[PDB]
């Protein structure tokens, strides 16, 4: 329930936009039950409250045949209001119309071509008198009384908000048209429609932000101050600015930013006034946000500054940091993309406390960062936007702003060997017959290149427990471990255990450890971690160990998750095998993992897997309790698991019916998982190959005898058939060999319990 | 430390005002009396604001 | 650093006492006899006791939860009553599930080590 | 279409493959108003006057709004700042990074760089 | 080659990896397959290769 503030409270005085039959300027139609729950008078103008903070005042028809959520209107008030259809918006009865003196209208600098006179005095000025129109400063109006769209903008009003044309409201055409480009800048200012894939991010910052902002009274009687400093911190591209702009339109609070390089780029003793009129200014308005953009350029570590003057930019700021009080009600954020390139004096309690990670979007962020950003874009039927953000993979938004530009830019280059550079206009037809389809982006993601690739990813994995071949036992003991502390807390509470922490899987090679992770991490709906045997080789090389300590920050930032090391025995394994070197079974990567390990709090559902494809040469130090302690061993599969696994790797492909997936498994013994993915593997190779060599006879026999040309076969291989796997089962292989089995078997039964107590029983005493 | 306890507190009323949310509107002017008062913060906050927390001197 | 002191593995008192201690978080059944258990084990060190008491304690919750879930899809199958309201299935831990615990214990330090 | 063009292209290369050729050979293509800044020649001046040539720079460009601005040797002007030691070379970076995120699309004009 | 030079098939007192394949492991693991670049490593000496380059994926 920590996403309750993005819901818009449902109540009576809510209304959907709707289409207006009457063409008057300033006109809607409600029922007379709408009309009487709110009183609303004709004569009078309502309060209709827009999109971006923008309102209107309409007069009201007593139009029952509207439904009872629904209000009616034309493009001038969805231009007043800032909503398209489908729009909510929040109406409120206003009789406190004061009229004005003297306004000014304006008109539109490129809409008075044509024919100039005065428009005004023949068609607009007698409009607006009698009718009781109501005006607003912004109502940029179509004109329906003159022959076509001479429009104007009505600027300057003396109520400053709005009035209804009185005969005391005397109107004046002497001023200026207003530019074209200025109102086209105006009509695309963002709010929270521009923002895809960060709704988690986004209710936490309307949480710490336009809660204390609108409401100080809830926090001075319950007594709970409200923190000061939020930090933004992730990638760059990220769209960090744009939630910025965002909460800046939304809240209609004082708004003020700051530029980091715009206050480096002054001279000395220049910044620091521009610091102290930002800081005065924002407290001369109390509501106020104040946004500083790029914090790590004014404030890096001090130890790596030279100058004196950086250093005295940085006093400055943490003195207007601390002499900020609750009396100023000033939220103070900032937005960097290296969190541990600022000075830590910054980071501490009364400075910046809150510390909001807008990370990499996932598949279904990218899916609405492409809805929003090719909205405007004339598009073919053939383009799949879902295949195009599952194929996407290491892309931020603005990587994805790229692709469409790209995409777009080789949709003109199709069409250039028609269009003229030359000349000096073109073609309406060579204009509206743009239409980007499934070639443009598959030639633009072919060319794109994605700046995010260097990046641990933190997602919930996609295979289920479906995919994996039986092992139903480890499936329940998996459960046992994992999902009960989760879901059960009072249990282990009316008893007296805590719960382990860890868990080590081994086996023999290519038997599903990986999937296994998976599997419990997509059933507990938790996060994943991914840590493969190189980057601890890489660490184990180049003697970095701060490392280590930075992954399980990150792990422990998105509780709840799972952290899966997968190859421990990779540093032994490198260093010495089994017979080693003259040292012993300690290292340094594995000692920090486990003093990070023996660290970590029990409370948080931060839990460890570690997989080893040989357990006998893991330093021992691990299996003790408080560390990694259920060993699980994990056979070859047998009959049934091979079912499922020869099952589960073909949902990609089109297969025959009369393929016998039983007798395949029936056949095979000591294969495992890798080598049926290799059989299938080179049936679908054999497949290609008989399709390509099928169709190189069809284009030398169609080129060779233009005769008819005229049958227009199918495929002739489609749904691959037995004879490929007939032909493909020759190349396989068993790459486990017996007396690897007999070693896993043996160091299974070192683990055995003691040879002896069972059928062991309490004396019945009466 | 002392301030790790002050924003646990803190946590665990924030998480005792969402739990009232859905009567809670945002966008009215004034806010009654009876959800002022009927505030009450219960173990099950605690037991939310220290799972979310993060001790800074482990 | 001058007093060498040997620290032997523990007789029947004092494995009697360690099967006490680590038991006071958990509610037991009072016809438990941990004297018997005490007598049984002549090997075991402090570790192994406290892994039978885990492995009991984890089969005692194993069973509580089993039992809610015939709860859940009962009361749920059939609305008829839902009256009764009764207490838990399994509180204070009984002696079957040491019997059942007690199988999978071991000796963790061999013959030769404490020779040596 | 609603589609926003690129605002900065970056040439590198190894050193005499004739990217200030390209550069002379667009300006004498398009016909747009050109003009060029040499990195030496805004860093041989003055402190606090390299500055009001680069705002010149930018203001007269935006005067006139199809425009390409080309900065040759780039390097020069705005190394990595680990490295700088002077506090006004800084002001010079932060500077190019300020009028550069103050150019909008309005102004039509596209800022081209060459480094090696 | 760098296996040769550290110690033949007889080697030193350590395994079968290094520093430089290590690495190419890791760049090779995470290239994007949508790309079209395409790899091919050639052996005189086919026995000491280090086994963790064979796997799939590889
Ligand atoms: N979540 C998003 N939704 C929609 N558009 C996005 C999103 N993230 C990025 N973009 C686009 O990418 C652009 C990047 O905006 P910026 O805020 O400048 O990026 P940033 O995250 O601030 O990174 P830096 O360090 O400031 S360059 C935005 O202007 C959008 O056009
Ligand atoms: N039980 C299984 N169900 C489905 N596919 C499996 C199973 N076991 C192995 N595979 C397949 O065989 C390959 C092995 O994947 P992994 O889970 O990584 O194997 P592993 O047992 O974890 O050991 P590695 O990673 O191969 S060294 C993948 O291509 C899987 O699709
Ligand atoms: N592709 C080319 N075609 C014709 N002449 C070329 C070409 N590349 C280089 N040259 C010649 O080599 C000269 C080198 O020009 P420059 O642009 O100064 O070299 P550069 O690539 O800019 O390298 P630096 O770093 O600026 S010295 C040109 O003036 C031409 O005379
Ligand atoms: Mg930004
Ligand atoms: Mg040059």
């Amino acid at each position: 329930l920590s996403t309750a503030i993005l819901k818009q409270k449902n109540r009576p005085n809510r209304l959907i936009v709707d289409e207006a039959i009457n063409e008057d300027n300033s006109v809607v139609s409600l029922s007379q039950p709408k009309m009487d729950e709110l009183q609303l008078f004709r004569g009078d103008t309502v309060l209709l409250k827009g999109k971006k903070r923008r309102e209107a005042v309409c007069i009201v028809l007593s139009d029952d045949t509207c439904s009872d959520e629904k209000i009616r209107m034309n493009r001038v008030v969805r231009n007043n209001l800032r909503v398209r259809l489908g729009d909510v918006i929040s109406i409120q009865p206003c009789p406190d119309v004061k009229y004005g003196k003297r306004i000014h209208v304006l008109p539109i600098d490129d809409t008075v071509e044509g024919i100039t006179g005065n428009l005004f005095e023949v068609y607009l000025k007698p409009y607006f008198l009698e009718a009781y129109r109501p005006i607003r400063k912004g109502d940029i109006f179509l004109v329906r009384g003159g022959m076509r769209a001479v429009e104007f903008k009505v600027v300057e009003t003396d109520p400053s908000p709005y009035c209804i044309v009185a005969p005391d409201t005397v109107i004046h055409c002497e001023g200026e048209p207003i530019k074209r480009e200025d109102e086209e800048e105006s009509l695309n200012e963002v709010g929270y429609d521009d923002i895809g894939g960060c709704r988690k991010q986004l209710a936490q910052i309307k949480e710490m932000v336009e809660l204390p902002l609108r409401h100080p009274a809830l926090f001075k009687a319950i007594g709970v101050k409200p923190p000061r400093g939020i930090l933004l911190y992730g990638p760059p591209g990220t769209g960090k600015t744009l939630i910025a702009r965002a909460v800046a339109n939304e809240t209609g609070a004082f708004f003020f930013l700051i530029n980091g390089p715009e206050i480096m780029s002054k001279l000395a003793g220049e910044s620091e006034s521009n610091l102290r009129k930002a800081f005065e200014e924002a407290e001369k308005n109390a509501p106020a946000i104040i946004f500083i953009d790029e914090l790590d350029a004014i404030a890096p570590k001090r130890e790596k500054t030279h100058g004196e003057v950086e250093r005295r930019i940085v006093s400055q700021l943490l003195t207007l940091m601390d002499g900020l009080k609750q009396r100023a009600h000033v939220i103070v954020m900032a937005a960097t993309n290296r969190p541990n390139s600022i000075d830590p004096a910054l980071r501490r309690f009364g400075r910046f406390d809150r510390e909001v990670d807008i990370g990499i979007p996932d598949a279904t962020g990218r899916l609405e960062i492409l809805q929003i950003h090719t909205k405007n874009m004339k598009l073919a039927d053939d383009v799949d936007l879902e295949q195009v953000a599952n194929e996407t993979h290491g892309h931020v938004g603005a990587d994805l702003a790229a692709l469409c530009s790209e995409a777009a830019l080789q949709a003109i280059r199709k069409k250039m060997d028609l269009i003229d550079l030359e000349d000096e206009t073109i073609d309406a037809e060579v204009m509206n017959s743009l239409a980007v389809t499934m070639d443009d982006f598959r030639w633009a993601l072919s060319q794109s290149n994605p700046s995010a690739l260097r990046e641990t990813v933190v997602e919930v994995p996609q295979v289920t427990w479906e995919d994996i071949g039986g092992l139903e036992d480890v499936k329940r003991e998996l459960q046992e471990l994992v999902q009960y502390p989760v879901e059960h807390p009072d249990k282990f509470l009316k008893f007296g255990m805590t719960p382990s922490k860890g868990v080590l899987f081994y086996g023999p090679p290519g038997c599903g450890k990986t999937l296994l992770a998976k599997a419990i991490a997509n059933e507990c709906q938790a996060n994943f971690i991914s840590i493969k045997g190189p980057e601890l080789l890489t660490m184990w090389f180049g003697e970095s160990e701060a490392n280590v300590r930075e992954i399980f920050d990150k792990a422990r930032q998105a509780a709840p998750c799972v952290l899966f090391f997968d190859e421990l025995d990779s540093i032994a394994k490198a260093r010495g095998g089994n017979i080693g070197d003259g040292g012993g079974a300690a290292d340094r990567v594995i000692n920090q993992i486990l003093t990070e390990m023996d660290g970590m709090s029990t409370k948080k559902n931060v839990f460890i897997i570690g997989a080893t494809n040989r357990p006998d040469i893991i330093d021992p130090a691990i299996l003790r309790p408080g560390r990694l302690d259920q060993l699980i061993y994990i056979p070859l599969p047998d009959e049934k698991s091979r079912v499922a696994i020869l099952k589960a790797n073909l949902r990609k492909s089109p297969v025959a019916k009369d393929v016998d997936l039983e007798f395949l498994a029936k056949m095979t013994n000591g294969f495992s998982g890798a080598d049926l993915t290799e059989i299938c593997q080179r049936a679908c190779k054999l497949a290609i190959r008989e399709s390509i060599e099928s169709e190189i006879r069809r284009e030398r026999e169609r080129q060779t005898n233009p005769s008819a040309m005229e049958v227009e076969e199918d495929d002739p291989v489609p749904e691959i058939r037995r004879d490929h796997f007939e032909e493909a089962m020759r190349f396989a292989r068993r790459s486990v060999s017996d007396n690897d089995i007999r070693k896993y078997e043996m160091f299974a039964q070192t683990l055995q319990q003691s040879r002896g107590f069972g059928s062991f029983r309490f004396p019945s005493g009466n």
